[PDB]
């Protein structure tokens, strides 16, 4: 009766919101494995609270701490990169892939190959290994469920088994901190101001690279022609995305910013479940605004568009190059508007062959990073 | 392959939009029967255009004209109230119930009793005979699909087979022409200032149209009254919403083109192309929301109570309203009187819940005489 559950990256924000829903219904779920990287405390605590079968700490050096933290406990202990992959293969009917970056690609792909249900929080997967990821889903009949806000909104409004019914998919975007800033002023932006907030996430938001990546991710998740995707600027961020059908009918997913709504969706799918998420009060909201994205002020959107259009290792290169360029800006080595410049340069000087395995992906990423760092230190 | 189709009230706005989609895909549809009241021209035309099996003119007086208009045609001709009910029994897999008011209750119920698919445009149905209509739906396993904007929007965001997944249903409302007018100024409004003739226009101004929609929604979705909410949204681009237990709210948005919801009901469970326009959010710019003023539009309160009370309540209110409105238009009463009359009648007439359409026709007729009486007291 209990549905077995595993969470890769159980100690981050997603991992937390996830366990929050699992522990509220501990009677419906049987936790198999929980993972963390260096936060042995939360990991062992979470493991013990849910009476998980295994707890894995990524960092091999923290192996003895986990083992000691779980002393007298029935939870098994493990550490290292391989242990993550092994935990992803333990057989959980529902797996939350919350380990981000190249570090979670192996585990995520392993979980997918198991053919059960995989809630994807690791969006980066699709940008660098989208093609492979989708092949494995097709091959193993895996149920892939997007956890991220935009893709989850789209999924809830999407006609699965009938892509042909979609006229367009609108990915709403807040616009970022510089939604009303001129290119001229953006040139003088400092890492301090750019990150000001409610690290890299902040900067991808400011350059709108996060929307370029989300578009790429959506492209692989929904298998729809690129010309059917649109980015719509909507400051309030209350509408999380929309899908227009052939009869002109447009379905939209709206709600508060509580991550437990989408996570709750992916956790209960195909059924729905209660989550303490707040009920959007349209009266206090009063207003909703919409405008077109400025492709001239945010060229990253263009770089993203072309990469997918071109295909192959393009998006991988772009994303890798962005990592370098953003870190440079933060390290005050470059100017804000240079980030998109470096990414564009790299995309033009490095165009490897499409990946066939994760090993190729890891390679391209590493190469792109080296190429980018080079160009980055030219001007 | 071609799906048999029948349209009751094929000559109105709804029927027109419906035939528009049918004729654009005439290859997948085989029209069985088309119906009209007195517009023999459009009816014969539509009948001939779609190579319909039969054409039915409601007014028995116009029988010869129709028979004339379809001369040399393979379309059979028929007229009279009974002919309508008979046409609704011909067996069409998909039926558009576009006949308005008590005049279409018989045909609509007969179509529903055939157990296939019935696109409901006759909102009336549910207000006056909601209980009966839904019983027949359950008894014959009929697929009932709401055609009006608000209910169709809700249906597309609704978790059928799981009503307990819904936390609330929000019925958006433009707010009507007097959304920003004071009770004081509404008191002196003239019937001319409230048609942009049109009755619907008045129900819009008094917000009775939204009370009625809430009643119809209650019957269509079978969810506790306390779960329905009315939200004023001037732009009217969001047609209605449904909040789920996980906080997630699904909303149906789009252009005002009726072919969208009609296209939805025509293709369900599949989707189909319709010339409907793609809402351009860039040109829309903004969307506004505010709570409905229950004090400035008591009609909303009369509606709530009626459903709350139940039985013949809504039926009486709706009937009472019909008279009160016609009175205002005939300049016999003031604008703010309309809600007064309906209020009075509901209190002086409380028959027993209907058991058949015969009871319904009765209550309506009674409420109408009761209302007309009270109407001419002040
Ligand atoms: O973003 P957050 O650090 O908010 O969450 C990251 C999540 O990823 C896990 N994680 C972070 N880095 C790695 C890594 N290199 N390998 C495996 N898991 C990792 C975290 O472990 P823990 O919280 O230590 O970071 C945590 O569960
Ligand atoms: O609103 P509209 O008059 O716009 O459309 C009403 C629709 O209802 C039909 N109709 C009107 N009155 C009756 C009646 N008494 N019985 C059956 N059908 C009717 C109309 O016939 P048509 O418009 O001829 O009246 C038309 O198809």
């Amino acid at each position: 009766q209990p549905r077995t559950v595993t969470v890769l990256g159980a100690t981050g924000s997603i991992g937390h919101s996830t366990l929050d829903l699992i522990e509220r219904n501990l009677d419906r779920y049987q936790v198999i494995a929980l993972t963390a990287n260096r936060n042995v405390k939360d990991l062992a605590d979470a493991a013990k609270r849910t009476n998980a079968k295994r707890a894995v700490i990524a960092d091999p050096s923290l192996y003895n701490d986990l083992k000691e933290a779980l002393a007298g406990s029935s939870v098994e202990a493990a550490a290292g990169a391989d242990a993550l992959v092994e935990a992803a293969m333990m057989g959980a009917d529902w797996t939350m892939a919350a380990i981000i970056g190249c570090a979670g690609l192996k585990a995520t792909l392993a979980a997918i190959r198991k053919g059960k249900t995989v809630a994807l929080a690791n969006k980066e997967s699709l940008v660098s290994a989208g093609g492979l990821m989708i092949d494995a889903v097709r091959e193993h009949g895996t149920t892939l469920l997007p956890v991220d806000s935009e893709h989850n909104a789209i999924f809830q409004c999407f006609p699965h088994h009938n892509r042909d019914y979609v006229r367009r998919i609108i990915i709403t975007a807040s616009g970022g901190p510089f939604r009303t800033t001129s290119l001229a002023e953006m040139a003088t932006v400092t890492p301090e101001r750019a990150v000001q907030h409610p690290a890299k996430i902040s900067i991808d938001s400011a350059t709108m690279m996060n929307k370029g990546l989300e578009l790429i991710e959506a492209f692989h998740l929904f298998q729809i022609p690129l010309e059917k995707f649109e980015i719509l600027v909507h400051p309030q961020s209350v509408i999380h995305s929309m899908v227009e059908y052939l009869d002109g009918s447009i379905l939209a997913q709206i709600g508060s910013p509580d991550m437990r709504t989408p996570i709750g969706h992916t956790l209960a799918w195909p059924k729905r479940m209660e989550t303490p998420a707040e009920s959007l009060d349209f009266t206090k909201l009063r207003q909703m605004d919409f405008e077109a994205p400025d492709y001239e002020r945010f060229p990253a959107l263009t770089l993203a568009m072309e990469s997918i259009k071109s295909g192959g290792a393009r998006p991988a290169v772009m994303n890798a190059a962005n990592e370098i360029a953003v870190a440079a800006f933060l390290d005050k080595k470059i100017g804000f508007l240079d980030i998109a410049k470096i990414v564009e340069k790299t995309l033009d000087h490095y165009t490897p062959a499409t990946p066939s395995s994760l090993e190729d992906v890891f390679a391209i990423d590493n190469e792109a990073r080296i190429q980018a760092a080079a160009l980055m230190e030219s001007l």
